[PDB]
């Protein structure tokens, strides 16, 4: 059989009930993606990209190439896998440290089953009060990759794999695709940015390329905003009297960084915003127990003060 373990995910409030695919079978799971997504990245990883920040150094290159863009769900990243374990059709969903869980869906066409390896992310319909899973980009389609195709030939063979698919109300998550909008239309982008955020929680924009193959991993070709100039870090408190860390992954040691006013239990993770010079609180994680690293730290540094924002970017075009 699959060996499964129960779990719950929240998203905005809402709760979903999934089998966590453990053991041998998340393992086998796993090497199935792995091989029909040709990935031989010595460390496990999904096969799509993560994206990085906008910089100002990046104008230029977004004026010289094609691209396309979108809001950006806030959800969980999955990478969708349909695939057959045991003689049986699984479809998984497999997050980005690699945890599988089954989400299954009555009508999901034999043909998808070959190999489907799709990229997307479970979010929640705000209107609905319903999780959804909006596809952004395919890899592997019925057992043809696709991957090294543009995006607009990924698409043509997602939406056709799945022309007959359709969702019945007892299924796990709604199916929808990324509607990406080219960079050069602002006005149909702002448009649907509008319509998109009355459905979904979105963290800003996403900027992709229009024609590369797909990228597994950092995509410094992959773009995303953050609206305006609210974001935040976690540090750790090093001292009760609120001396924040940041966490150094080779050394295994935080690093003092700052200082907060106010007590602080030693050792909890805040979650902090820069303002006016200094980090200020906004919460305090229990669910965490590491800050964020120096890359995250130095990396969101350098976008406060940059402070793109998306009437800015919008207004390049
Ligand atoms: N690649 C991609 N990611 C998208 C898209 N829409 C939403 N996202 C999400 O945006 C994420 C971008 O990475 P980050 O900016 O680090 O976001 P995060 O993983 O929520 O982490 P924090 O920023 O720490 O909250 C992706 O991992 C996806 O989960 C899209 O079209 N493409």
């Amino acid at each position: 059989n699959i060996t499964t373990e129960r779990a719950v995910l929240t998203l905005n409030g809402l709760q979903i009930k999934l089998h966590k695919v453990v053991g041998e079978s998340r393992d086998d799971i796993v090497a199935k993606m792995k091989d029909l997504a040709m990935d031989d990245h010595k460390f496990p990883r999904l096969p799509g990209p993560n994206p990085v920040s906008i910089e100002r150094k990046d104008f230029e290159k977004l004026k010289q190439n094609k691209y396309v863009v979108s809001e950006k769900t806030d959800g969980i990243r999955f990478m969708m896998f349909f695939t057959r374990v045991f003689g049986f059709k699984v479809c998984t969903i497999i997050d980005r440290a690699m945890t599988v869980y089954l989400l299954p869906f009555k009508n999901i066409p034999r043909v998808l089953f070959q190999g489907s390896i799709f990229d997307g992310e479970l979010c929640v319909d705000i209107v609905e009060k319903k999780f959804a899973f909006v596809l952004f980009d395919a890899v592997v389609v019925s057992g043809v990759t696709v991957s090294q195709m543009d995006l607009a030939s990924r698409f043509f063979a997602m939406k056709r794999s799945l022309k007959e698919f359709k969702n019945v109300p007892e299924d796990p998550a709604i199916l929808r695709y990324k509607e990406w909008i080219p960079l050069e239309h602002p006005t149909i982008i702002k448009d649907h940015l509008k319509k998109a955020n009355a459905i979904y929680h979105t963290d800003g924009l996403i900027i992709m390329s229009v024609d590369e193959p797909v990228i597994y991993g950092r995509n410094f070709n992959l773009f995303k905003l953050k609206p305006g100039t609210h974001h935040t870090i976690d540090f750790i408190i090093m001292s009760e009297d609120g001396t924040i860390g940041i966490f150094d992954p080779n050394l295994r040691k935080n690093v003092p960084v700052g200082k907060l006013d106010g007590y602080y239990n030693k050792g909890s993770i805040v979650e902090c915003g820069f303002a006016d010079g200094t980090w200020k609180y906004i919460q305090g994680r229990s669910d965490k127990n590491q800050a964020n690293d120096r890359l995250t730290y130095e990396k969101t540094l350098l976008n406060i003060e940059e402070n793109i924002t998306i009437d800015e970017l919008l207004d390049l075009f």
